[PDB]
Order: structure tokens, then sequence, then C-alpha cells
């Protein structure tokens, strides 16, 4: 369940955040596919709460009716024709996984959900799974109010509702086989793995229940014997109770601290610097490589909705995004997941962003599809940070250098740094407010190399900056503060 599924050469999985699932075949043969990406993070494919009030936001999406593959994204036949079509290609899908609970305590019974089904959160009847008051915890929660009140509690974290969101009774068979069932369809379907939603809210041993209950991959494209890729989202800072080392024996965690630290970084709060990040990963604080999923920002925290907040990094920072991601694809630690995002109206005030509730571009409700400009950019709203020159070549990048060491680190004891992965791939990083020129070692091959963040090596030539190694591998580089990417990276494959 640590081992991600993907074929060979392929090191990174993409989130396309809300898109449809039509789009995302396409996406896999045009574009993911020859780029080298290993594959895909699907929002939530179960059918869902139509919110209105706000209208259609995205955490509707995390408030689930039942598991009938039938959402904003697509149905059923429209899944399956995707996981098919991406598969075929060799890109993998996982999905996004909500099993700690179904929708808020506070909803109104009826029809408003995305496919129809009928739903009474008042008397806890979802009849289309189906469950009843006796798969809740309510009668298990200790809390007055019945929702999770304090943190330092392990119990009423894992047993009451996240913010008024019924929850599950996961200690239950009858609950861990509806769940099993759903995602047992979607392993013979094809899927790869799951990030598995909320999992700090549930407890080790009951996800370890289901885990047991899953399928081996669909033999048609995997080897015998492979595992689903299972990747536990939980929230763990400094000191709580819970720890994301109790969910190691299910598989791997979101390593939350990781982007939390990197953005402080290179904002240079407090402080910090790159010349810091000599010992960046397990070093920090971090849990161990091999059980770490990272990135820069979330669905989540790229609206301050999850962990770091103000710290992190996203497509609205442009500049120091790129170099963030940039130096992530770059490092060894961990398997690095891509943001692929849309804007919505940023409205702040009192310092909270008003409309971090906003859900996807759409027309009346319906999600817009992703239009290809002829850049290879994006329209409709859809930011495609994995379509951006600099970090669709780290994605490669880091495909090339997979494997390889880290070595030849330089830093100037303040913002500009460098290293090496192995004699595969170099990047060299100015994030001080003076220019940087100086000879690096780099223990590359001698000859003429293609630097994939200011452009791109095509056929014979380099449409961007161009470095020279000599015979004993040293390299001379200059970045100038003022760069609109200050950094350089080349690696054996832009090598003319
Ligand atoms: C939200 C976060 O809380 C903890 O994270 C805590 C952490 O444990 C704690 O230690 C500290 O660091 O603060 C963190 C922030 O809450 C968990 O550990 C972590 O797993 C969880 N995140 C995952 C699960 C949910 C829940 O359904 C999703 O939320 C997403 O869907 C929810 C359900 O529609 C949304 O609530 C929405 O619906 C509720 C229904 O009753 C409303 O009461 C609520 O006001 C509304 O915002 C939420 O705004 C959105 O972010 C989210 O996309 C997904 O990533
Ligand atoms: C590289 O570009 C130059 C023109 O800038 C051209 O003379 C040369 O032949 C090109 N090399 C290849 C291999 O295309
Ligand atoms: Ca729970």
């Amino acid at each position: 369940q640590y081992s991600p599924n993907t074929q060979q050469g392929r090191t990174s999985i993409v989130h396309l955040f809300e898109w449809r699932w039509v789009d995302i075949a396409l996406e896999c043969e045009r574009y993911l596919a020859p780029k080298g990406f290993g594959g895909v993070q699907v929002s939530p494919p179960n059918e869902n709460v139509a919110i209105y009030n706000p209208f259609r936001p995205w955490w509707e999406r995390y408030q689930p009716v039942s598991y009938k593959l039938c959402t904003r994204s697509g149905n059923e036949d429209e899944f399956r024709n995707m996981v098919t079509r991406c598969n075929n290609v060799g890109v993998r899908i996982y999905v996004d996984a909500v099993i700690n609970h179904m929708c808020g305590n506070a909803v109104s019974a009826g029809t408003s959900s995305t496919c129809g089904s009928y739903f009474n959160p008042g008397s806890r009847d979802f009849p289309a799974v189906p469950y009843s008051g006796w798969d809740f915890n309510d009668g298990k929660c200790k809390t007055g109010s019945g929702d999770i009140e304090n943190y330092n509690d392990a119990t009423q974290v894992r047993d009451c509702r996240l913010t008024g969101l019924l929850d599950l009774a996961l200690e239950k068979d009858y609950v861990r086989s509806k769940i099993a069932e759903y995602m047992n369809h979607l392993i013979d379907i094809g899927v790869a793995g799951f990030r598995l939603d909320a999992s700090k809210h549930m407890w080790p041993g009951d996800i370890k229940a289901i885990l047991d209950k899953l399928h081996n991959l669909n033999s048609n494209w995997f080897p015998a014997g492979s595992k689903p890729f299972i990747y536990q989202e939980v929230i763990d800072l400094g000191g709580e109770p819970i720890k994301s080392s109790d969910y190691f024996g299910n598989g791997r965690v979101t390593e939350f601290k990781y982007g939390a630290k990197l953005g402080t970084v290179i904002r240079k709060w407090n402080g910090e610097k790159m010349s810091y990040l000599k010992n960046w990963g397990e070093g920090w604080g971090f849990v161990p490589s091999d059980r770490a999923l990272v990135f820069v920002d979330s669905h989540d925290n790229q609206r301050g909705h999850g962990a770091g907040g103000a710290s992190i990094l996203t497509f609205w920072d442009a500049r120091l995004y790129k170099m963030a991601v940039g130096f992530m694809l770059a490092h060894p630690y961990g398997f690095t997941r891509v943001m692929s995002s849309y804007r919505w109206p940023r409205q702040f005030q009192n310092g909270n962003d008003v409309n971090d509730w906003v859900g996807p571009p759409n027309n009346n409700g319906v999600i817009k599809e992703v239009t290809i400009n002829p850049d290879t950019t994006c329209g409709n709203d859809w930011v495609c940070e994995h379509r951006w020159r600099q970090i669709r070549n780290m994605v490669i990048f880091r495909n090339v250098v997979d494997g390889q060491p880290f070595t030849n680190w330089y830093d100037n004891g303040s913002n500009q740094v460098a290293f090496g992965r192995g004699n595969r791939g170099f990047i060299v990083f100015n994030n001080d407010d003076w220019s940087f020129s100086l000879t690096l070692q780099t223990g590359l091959p001698a000859g003429t190399y293609c630097d994939v963040i200011s452009g791109d090596k095509i056929n014979g030539n380099c449409t961007g900056i161009k470095i020279y190694v000599s015979d004993d591998g040293k390299a001379h580089f200059s970045i100038s503060n003022s760069a609109e990417d200050p950094f350089i990276a080349i690696h054996a494959e832009s090598k003319l």
C-alpha cells in the first residue's frame, strides 16, 4: 500500500481538482501520458449533496449521500471510460475516498443530491447505500454537542462529528463492508489507489479492517499481487495525542509540515533561509520518506482550509510557487503531488477570504470544460499549473533523476543554494536580494545543457539559457535576483 503503482519512470501525480471525467480522459492522452506524469488524483466520484447556499461550493463533495458514481464530474460510464483510457496510456487514477462520514446533520432531508438519491440526515436514513441510525457514532460520542469539541482527546476526535458531519460507525462489519464494497468496485474498474479523506478522524485499526477487505489491483493492467496505493490524510503538526506514525501500518500519510515549512523558508519568515534546507527531510521532524506523500499546497490549504494557513504558497504567488515546486520536484524526499487549480474571486476582509467557498468554473452549476489555449495554457478559469513550463519540466526532471542520490550541495549561508542528483541532474536557486554568479561543481558529464526553467530543448537547440559543463564537472551560473524565475535546472535529457 506504500507503492504508487505508476509505471516505470513516472514519479508524480497531479491533483486535477474538480475536473470532469471526460476532460481528465483527454488530458491523459494529450498531455499527461506524453509528458511523463504518473497519475491523477480525482475528486470524490460518489454522489454528494447539492448545496445551493453558498452556490455549489467545492466542499459539498465531502458530504456523501451514497456510493453511486454520479456527480458534477460525470456518471459511472464516463468514470469507467476515464480509468480505462488513462490506464491504457500508463496514467493511473487515485480516488479521493470520503469514508469517515456522510453529510452534515443540519442538512435538509429530500432529494437535493447530485444523483437524486433520497436522504434524510435528521433520521439517519440513506436508503441508497443503505445506512440507518444504527450505522453512526451518535451513541458512541461522549460530547455535549455530539461534535468534536477538543483535539487533545483522541477518542472524541475519532468518535464525534467533524463540524457536524454524521460519523460512520467504522467498527461495525456492516459498515466496513459497504465501504469495501464501494472501494472494491473501483479497484476492479481499474483505479490504482486511494486518498483516505479525514483519516485522523478514523481509528488506525478500523482503517486496517477495511483495507483487509480490499482486492488486489486489476490484473489486466497490473502485475498479479499489486496492492492499492494508500495515502492517509492526517494533519499532524506539533503536540497532539494523535501522531501520523500511528497510521504507518495502513500506507502513506500526507506530510503537511512539508509545504508549511517550505512556505515559511521561501517567504523567509522569522529569519529562515534556504541554506537551512541542507538537511531537508526527516532531519526536520518529518515522517520517513517512504511513508510520505508531499506537496506545496493542497485543495484545502491553498484557500486557508487546512494546515499551514498563511505560509502556504499557491498559484497566486506565481514566482515563489514555481521555485517551491521546483525544489520539491528536485529533492528526493517523499512522493510528489502537483496541484492543478482554478481561479476564484479572492476577496480578503479583515484577513480572511470570504470567497474561499466558491466552487469550480461553471454555467448555472454545470462545470466548464477545460479549454486548451494555443500556447498550451488553459481557458475557462482553470489555472493548469501542471502545464506551466517550469512545473511540467521539473516533473520530467524528477523522472530523469529518479533514484539518483543527493549530492554537491552548495549554499552561501543565506538564500542561494544548489545541489545535484547524482550525475543525472543539477539545480540552483537564488532567493537572495542580490544577483548570483559563480562556478559550481555539478558532478555532471561535460557538455552543453538546456536550462529547463527558462526554456526547452528542442531538437539540437535550447530556447532558453544554456549551461556549459567542463571536463571536471564544473560549470558557471549567473542568476539575477530580478529574473522571471530565479533558478536554473539542467538534466541528462536536456543535454545537447
Ligand atoms: C477539514 C479538515 O478538518 C480536520 O483538520 C483539522 C485538524 O485535525 C486539526 O488538528 C487542526 O490542525 O485543524 C484542522 C482544520 O480543521 C481533519 O483532520 C481533516 O481530515 C479535514 N480535511 C479533510 C476532510 C473533510 C471533512 O469532510 C474536508 O473538509 C471539507 O468538507 C467539509 C464538509 O463538507 C467542510 O465543512 C462544511 O460542512 C459542514 C457540515 O456540517 C459545516 O459545518 C462547515 O461549516 C462547512 O465548512 C469543510 O469546510 C471543507 O474543508 C477536506 O477537504 C479533507 O481534506
Ligand atoms: C540550432 O540553431 C541554429 C540557429 O540558431 C542552427 O544554425 C543550428 O543548425 C541548429 N541546430 C540544430 C541541431 O537544429
Ligand atoms: Ca470518525
